[PDB]
C-alpha cells in the first residue's frame, strides 16, 4: 500500500464533475474544482486545469495526472509549512502517508490547526493523539474516513485499509 492507493480508496474515481461531501464541485480523484455554487464556474476551472474544452468530462489519464499533481502539491505544502514539517519529519513512513492524506483532504491550513494533536503525534503518544483527533468536526462529518486515518496514526500499519 502507498499514499496513492490509499487516497484512491478514500476518494474514489469520477470522470464527470460531481459534488463532494461538502457540496463542492469536484472531479477525478478528489480534485476540488471550486467552492463556488456555479457549474459554469466549475466547468471553467476544469478546462483551465486540463488545458482543453472538456465539457465536464475527463479521461482516466487526465484524472490521474491531476491526482499526481495534487499529491505532489500536498507533500511540498507540508514541507514548506513550519508547523507541519517538523511533525512529518518525526514520523515513520506509514504515518507520514496519513498526514499527507489529511492535508490532501483539508488543506495545510486545516491541518496546521490541529495543534494539540500535532504535538502529540510528534511526541509519539499514539492513543492520546487518536483521542484528540476524534474531537473535531472532521471526525463528526466523515467518520469512517477519519476512523481509517486515526487507526493508521494509532498503529503505524495499513490495517484499516486492508
Ligand atoms: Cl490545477
Ligand atoms: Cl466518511
Amino acid at each position: 500500500m502507498n499514499i496513492f492507493e490509499m487516497l484512491r480508496i478514500d476518494e474514489g474515481l469520477r470522470l464527470k464533475i460531481y459534488k463532494d461531501t461538502e457540496g463542492y464541485y469536484t472531479i477525478g480523484i478528489g480534485h476540488l474544482l471550486t467552492k463556488s455554487p456555479s457549474l459554469n464556474a466549475a466547468k471553467s476551472e476544469l478546462d483551465k486545469a486540463i488545458g482543453r474544452n472538456t465539457n465536464g468530462v475527463i479521461t482516466k489519464d487526465e484524472a490521474e495526472k491531476l491526482f499526481n499533481q495534487d499529491v505532489d502539491a500536498a507533500v511540498r505544502g507540508i514541507l514548506r509549512n513550519a508547523k507541519l514539517k517538523p511533525v512529518y519529519d518525526s514520523l515513520d513512513a506509514v504515518r507520514r502517508a496519513a498526514l499527507i492524506n489529511m492535508v490532501f483532504q483539508m488543506g495545510e491550513t486545516g491541518v496546521a490547526g490541529f495543534t494539540n494533536s500535532l504535538r502529540m503525534l510528534q511526541q509519539k503518544r499514539w492513543d492520546e493523539a487518536a483521542v484528540n483527533l476524534a474531537k473535531s468536526r472532521w471526525y463528526n462529518q466523515t467518520p469512517n474516513r477519519a476512523k481509517r486515518m486515526i487507526t493508521t496514526f494509532r498503529t503505524g500499519t495499513w490495517d484499516a485499509y486492508k
